[PDB]
């Protein structure tokens, strides 16, 4: 832009690049995303009215010189960096719980307003010194379509469903929750099929019993290997049983059986939730 002083590049994405920038005028520091249609307008314009404490605020939408810029409030750090920074000791469980609870609130809000994120990953969960965490980079997916991280992709997406639901965000958040707890990505695939098979190897190859309709999925192959489900206590060993029961509900194969963000918020795991302060190195 011209009204902004690009301080530094802070993020990448399929939909563009984000820069820490200063409003040459107001002097405010923001996150400026240069986007890489009309339905895009509605879609975006909607995002502007999608305000909640756990959703990164979209401050301005600039459509000039036939280019698209999104000005977001600047958050202090991303969860990916925080997790890496906390890898020797791990993020304290109360903070993990606080983050999960807040993200579920943000998703419950998005989903009640019929907005899907579609691409949740540690890099787009942003945190501040006050202990808040917020959803960012919705990625205005469902538009510019027709390397990329597949680790958090729901199975129905991998199997070719073209009309997936809010359940895909619960899945992604479940994966992130596991990773915060174990300090290792749950399903670190490096290809769509390896992603899919890593999920199958851990949760068991889905069948009509646990996922009615799965064998009719676009990319489902009868030739898929048949793996047994692994005992969950081996999946996320440091998580207590409440945490594990919530996680299993977030990772149900059937999108229709997968817990909703609203229902997840009432789960016993959050009975003792608090809002700790993270130790951030900025
Ligand atoms: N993508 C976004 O909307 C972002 S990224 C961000 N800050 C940040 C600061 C340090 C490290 C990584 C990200 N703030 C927003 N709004």
């Amino acid at each position: 832009m011209e009204n902004f002083q690009k301080v530094e590049k802070i993020g990448e994405g399929t939909y563009g690049v984000v820069y820490k920038a200063r409003n040459k005028l107001t002097g405010e520091v923001v996150a400026l995303k240069k986007i890489r249609p009309s339905t895009a307008i509605r879609e975006i314009s909607l995002l502007k009215e999608l305000n909640h404490p756990n959703i990164v605020k979209l401050l301005d939408v600039i459509h000039t010189e036939n280019k698209l810029y999104l000005v977001f409030e600047f958050l202090h750090q991303d969860l990916k960096k925080f997790m890496d920074a906390s890898a020797l000791t791990g993020i304290p469980l109360p903070l993990i719980k606080s983050y999960l609870f807040q993200l579920l609130q943000g998703l419950a809000f998005c989903h009640s307003h019929r907005v899907l994120h579609r691409d949740l990953k540690p890099q787009n969960l942003l945190i501040n010194t006050e202990g808040a965490i917020k959803l960012a980079d919705f990625g205005l997916a469902r538009a510019f379509g027709v390397v990329v991280t597949l680790w958090y992709r729901a199975p129905e997406i991998l199997l070719g469903c073209k009309y997936y639901s809010t359940a895909v965000d619960i899945w992604s958040l479940g994966c992130i929750f596991a990773e915060m707890v174990t300090r290792r990505a749950l399903f670190p695939g490096d290809s769509e099929i390896d992603q899919l098979f890593r999920i199958f190897r851990t949760l068991g190859t889905p069948d009509e019993v646990v996922w009615p309709g799965v064998t009719s999925m676009p990319d489902y192959k009868p030739s898929f290997p048949k793996w047994a489900r692994q005992d969950f206590s081996k999946v996320v060993p440091p998580l207590d049983e409440d945490g594990r029961s919530l996680l299993s509900q977030m990772l149900h194969y059937d999108p229709n059986k997968r817990i909703s963000a609203k229902a997840a918020l009432a789960h016993p795991f959050f009975q003792d939730v608090t809002k700790p302060v993270p130790h951030l190195r900025l």
